[PDB]
């Protein structure tokens, strides 16, 4: 089998990116944060503290046929920008795209932090890292790709985020349009749950190729790009006027600045990051100073290849017995 479903930007910045999921008999479709960083797919739900539902669609187990409460179960999760949530668990039907899972855990929320109320475009999260990081408890859940895994034709599931614009997921296969060139396989660490791999080194703009090796994870479930505070000095000292803002929280530029591209590599392969994607605009309404897509992960300790790179390429997860990750230009 194999699923496709188009993902959307939530805003005019691509702050993140929401897909359509249906949950249920019959379908109940939720807009659900698609998250190569964690591990539960969590939703609101009739169970959700009604103040804490604000323009959310929600998912009422009671108006599923084959919805069935998994007794005992309760789930957790704290997200490494503080927001977090809570709740109970259900087994129902779950398809993406076309593809269809039976018995899939969805984690209803009882509780959610204020951050995830006051964005009224999330209905919860489907997480796709490893199963090994699902905090239902006191029986631990597979994610939706876990369950999907062995019926897919192909055990991968790809990325292909949009700039300022929609994107695909796929489920089960590689579209060899929806790219140029080849895609260069990296390897992958799963030792902490996460797409975890080394990225060969850095350029900025027109400059110099950097070979160093910078691990981190492919998180689509992150906005911005995360990397030692030596490449991102490096890179915001090309912005006249940048700065690092302790008050706003991050590297701040002047809106007025054209910004340079950022190269990753991949193995041999570079993707390159056009300085538009870099562009996280005004850090008020009204302000002339913008807020960068690219930031020290000093203080997070991991790098995080969030959206801000992953939109630049075509990424492959491959779940084989040995996972691997695919990066190609498009």
């Amino acid at each position: 089998s194999t699923g496709s479903a188009t993902t959307t930007p939530i805003d005019s910045l691509d702050d993140a990116y929401i897909t359509p999921v249906q949950i249920g008999t019959p379908a109940q479709t939720l807009n659900l944060d698609f998250d190569t960083g964690s591990s539960d797919l969590w939703v609101f739900s009739s169970e959700t503290t009604a103040s804490e539902v604000d323009g959310q669609t929600i998912y009422t187990p009671s108006k599923s046929t084959t919805a069935k409460l998994l007794s005992g179960a309760t789930w957790s999760i704290s997200y490494g920008d503080g927001s977090s949530s809570s709740g109970d668990v259900y087994t129902d039907t779950v398809s993406v795209g076309g593809l269809t899972v039976t018995g899939q855990a969805v984690e209803s929320a009882k509780k959610v932090s204020s951050s995830f109320t006051e964005d009224s475009t999330i209905d919860g999260l489907l997480g796709l890292a490893f199963s090994t990081l699902n905090t239902v408890s006191p029986t631990q859940q597979k994610t939706f790709f876990d369950n999907a895994k062995a019926s897919l034709d192909s055990p991968v599931f790809t990325a292909d985020l949009g700039y300022h614009a929609p994107g695909t997921y796929n489920f089960g296969f590689i579209d060899t349009t929806a790219y140029t060139g080849s895609i260069t396989y990296t390897a992958v660490s799963t030792k902490q749950g996460f797409w975890e791999w080394t990225s060969t080194g850095y350029a900025v703009g027109s400059g110099t190729f950097k070979s160093t090796s910078i691990d981190g994870i492919a998180d689509t479930g992150t906005t911005l790009l995360y990397l030692p505070a030596t490449v991102v000095s490096a890179y915001w000292a090309q912005v006249s006027g940048a700065k690092s803002s302790s008050s706003v929280g991050g590297y701040v530029f002047p809106c007025s600045a054209t910004l340079p591209s950022f190269t990753f590599g991949v193995g041999s392969a570079r993707i390159v990051i056009p300085g538009d994607y870099i562009d996280f605009g005004p850090i008020s309404t009204g302000s002339s100073s913008c807020f960068g897509g690219i930031q020290s992960s000093a203080g997070i300790g991991i790098n995080i290849f969030g959206d801000v790179a992953l939109k630049a390429a075509f990424v492959v997860f491959n779940g084989a017995t040995t996972p691997t990750l695919g990066f190609a230009s498009k």
